[PDB]
């Protein structure tokens, strides 16, 4: 009930008590572990909402050292009145900022949480239309990009009411490249976005059918039909990918965007649901060089790079895939660093997370963490997180997945 | 009930029913996942149901469930338990049990081979000298001049827990480690404590960097005795690199036979506390973990020095570069000396084929993603993208405490 995690490289042992405050469920049971399942796990009635609000307000007033105070009881009373009356309630700006920052703090799959307290929160709860959503998102993108000196930010659109008036960003990330199925048979651009790219065409977009076409935004306000907008190209910071040794690398024609900005998640704070809450930070190099560039279901460039390196691709035991993989990831970090765009390598990011874990255990009693997601997709065991035992559990406020809107939209 | 796992690279979905036959617990609950935790005395009371369940499985596999042979064996075992408080496995049952303990080992990526295991019955052994002879014959059989063959040797089962057979070595072949007064370590830092025990027990240590440890063998609960494996039985591979001629001058070698000797084999409620088993290496076990863990031989720095990589910032990925070159050298050396080894690309591809086959013929395949995914180049192997279900089936291999912590010394 009071659990210990060991680091097997350093023998440092930490005691976790924070998990006892966990609320939601993991998908595991004592008979089966679902730790490697990507996605384990609907209006909220008047009755479930007030306990959720209480739990959150309890932790908020604790965090400002006003638990059991004047202002604490009054606020509890006031939200209790507002739920009984209005069947919902509205967060104070202070509570919203706290709730967003703690949703990031609680994201057990995120290695970048040492930065959790330095999040810029843009309150977009006064937004009513898709053009207004576009305006808020352009401002976010410009603020977060900051001429390459990236700054973490989240923009929070109005909360779900009765599930019929949902705000949704249909894109999975604010900035992604299009994908097209060729008549010749294969796929041009990003295969992961083929379905979404179609819904852009099959709803209005005129695609330039290229390999790195920044997709338009598909924005849904108040449950209406979504609308297309092009992000101003001057707001989309991109980085051409070259290698500090291989001059032929530029001829591969690779580039990537500077801003990782997740837009399809749901932010839960005190029982309230924010279905449109795009948030952004900066990349860890392996997200681009390992996953985006070298997954077989993505841009899948390993063979081409290895050929240009003239590696022995006859046998897997030559480790030609591994050699190319390293070089590709050297180039990504080199390109971003050269163009002065913020990026972190996996050695620095995971060392930071270990320091963050130790901070959280010391000052908070724990840190929920998903080892399957925290360990980088290359060189796992030479990063310190590989040797770190981690306990995974679900705290709120939280970011949660939600269905893709095209499968849900009453059109 | 049914459970589905998805491969996110291929979209292949599999359906697990085998998890319904799981009895033992995992460590997880609905509120916490313990999937990255390294480590998450028996009476007649509990023994006959464990025996019956094993014998039901055994006779089902031989298409004789409910037969007179099956019923007679259940009767015979029942009377043997109530009369002697234990029972003896037939040779056929022991072989089945050892093969299925391997088949059920959710952390083992090499299970495609599970049905080709050579089982050596050493249940007639009575002294540490007899154990030594059995272990020598195992090492010679399994080594097979470099054409490695999987094998297991099974010493007498536990009775009252005061007469255990134990191999005090964690592996049959391992290099000594010596703590120097200046704080540095010579040899394998992981084996320092065991090396000190051997020295205390009378071993004259050569005090080199690659000294094969003596066997420390405990029969029938007696004090352990020291034995030296004949050097002609210990196959070793000098490590060189196919392009870098300076790599040989690092003075590295490794042994050919990975032979785990500290686990407990549970079959039908019987506990075999001494059951060394061996296969052949996957390259990364040596090149990534043994050589490159900070807590092990830790050769990244000197290798990266001789490669003259930019070692000033981690974002040069000099650690990742050297790591690949070391792992090329391990595979090249083993193949050149015609010693069996498998690279992590081949091994993970075979595991996926094994897993799919097990889902079809058996209804599932328990697998521990955290251990199955290799410690370098994770996401360019197919297991990274494979959802897996972890649950505990018997027969099984289990951990047990190091015997020097529990042994009652006779003197
Ligand atoms: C500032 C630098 C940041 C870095 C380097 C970083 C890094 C990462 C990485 C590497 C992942 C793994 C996801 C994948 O492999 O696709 C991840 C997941 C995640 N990040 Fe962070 N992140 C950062 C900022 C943020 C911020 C600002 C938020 C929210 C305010 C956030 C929320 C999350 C969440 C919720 C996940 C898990 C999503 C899921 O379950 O699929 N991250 N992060
Ligand atoms: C034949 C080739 C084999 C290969 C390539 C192989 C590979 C591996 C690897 C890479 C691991 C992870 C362990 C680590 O990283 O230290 C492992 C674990 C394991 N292997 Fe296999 N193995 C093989 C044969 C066998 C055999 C013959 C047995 C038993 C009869 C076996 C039983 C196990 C068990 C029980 C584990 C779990 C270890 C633990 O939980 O600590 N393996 N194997
Ligand atoms: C479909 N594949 C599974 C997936 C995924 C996935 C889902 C998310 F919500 C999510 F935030 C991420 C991380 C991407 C990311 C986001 C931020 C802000 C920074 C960063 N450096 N990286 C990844
Ligand atoms: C903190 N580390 C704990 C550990 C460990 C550990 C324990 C085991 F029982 C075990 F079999 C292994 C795998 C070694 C191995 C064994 C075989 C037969 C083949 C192979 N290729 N490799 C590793
Ligand atoms: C099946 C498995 O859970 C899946 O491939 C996971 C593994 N770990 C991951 N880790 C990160 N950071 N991102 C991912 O998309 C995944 N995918
Ligand atoms: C903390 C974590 O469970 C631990 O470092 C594990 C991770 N995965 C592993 N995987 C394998 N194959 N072998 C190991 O020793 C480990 N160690
Ligand atoms: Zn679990």
């Amino acid at each position: 009930r009071f659990l210990k995690v060991k680091n097997w490289e350093t023998d440092v042992v930490l005691t976790d008590t924070l998990h006892l405050k966990s609320t939601l469920e993991t998908g595991c049971t004592e008979h089966i572990c679902m730790g490697s399942i990507m996605l384990p796990s609907d209006v909220r009635t008047k009755d479930q909402l007030f306990p959720l609000a209480k739990e959150f307000l309890d932790q908020y007033y604790s965090s400002i050292k006003r638990f059991g105070s004047k202002a604490h009881m009054d606020r509890l009373e006031e939200v209790n009145k507002e739920i009984e009356s209005t069947s919902t309630y509205q967060l104070k700006d202070t509570e919203l900022i706290y709730g967003a920052k703690h949703a990031w703090r609680n994201a057990s799959r995120c290695v970048g949480r040492i930065q959790w307290s330095k999040l810029q929160v843009f309150d977009a709860r006064d937004c009513t239309t898709a053009h207004g959503m576009f305006n808020y998102i352009c401002n976010h993108v410009k603020y977060a990009t900051n001429k390459g000196n990236l700054r973490s930010a989240i923009t929070i659109f109005p909360q779900r009411t009765d599930g019929k008036h949902d705000f949704r960003v249909w894109n999975s990330q604010l900035i992604r490249y299009a994908g097209y199925k060729q008549p010749d048979g294969s796929t041009l651009g990003d295969p992961a976005n083929v379905q979404f790219t179609e819904i852009c065409i099959q709803q209005g977009w005129k695609a330039p059918r290229g390999r790195f076409d920044v997709l338009p935004l598909l924005l849904q306000a108040n449950g209406n039909d979504p609308e297309l907008f092009q992000i101003p190209p001057e707001l989309v910071l991109e980085v051409p990918i070259r290698h500090p040794k291989f001059d032929w690398f530029k001829d591969l024609g690779l580039k990537w965007y500077g801003l990782p900005a997740v837009s399809n998640m749901l932010l839960e704070i005190g029982g309230l649901e924010f279905s449109a809450c795009p948030f952004s930070g900066w990349y860890m190099g392996t997200e681009i060089g390992v996953r985006d560039y070298c997954d077989n279901s993505r841009y899948n460039i390993l063979e081409e790079v290895a050929k240009k390196m003239d590696l022995d691709m006859r046998k897997t035991s030559s480790l030609w895939k591994d050699q190319a993989l390293v070089e590709i990831n050297i180039a990504v970090l080199y390109s971003f660093q050269s163009d002065k765009v913020t990026i972190v390598d996996h050695h620095s990011a995971t060392e930071s997370f270990i320091k963050h874990m130790e901070n959280e255990y010391r000052c908070r009693g724990g840190c929920p963490a998903d080892w399957v997601w925290i360990v980088p997709p290359m060189s796992g065991s030479i990063t310190p997180v590989f040797h770190q035992e981690m306990l995974n559990y679900r705290l709120t406020p939280s970011f949660e997945y939600q269905p893709d809107p095209w499968n849900t939209h009453v059109w």
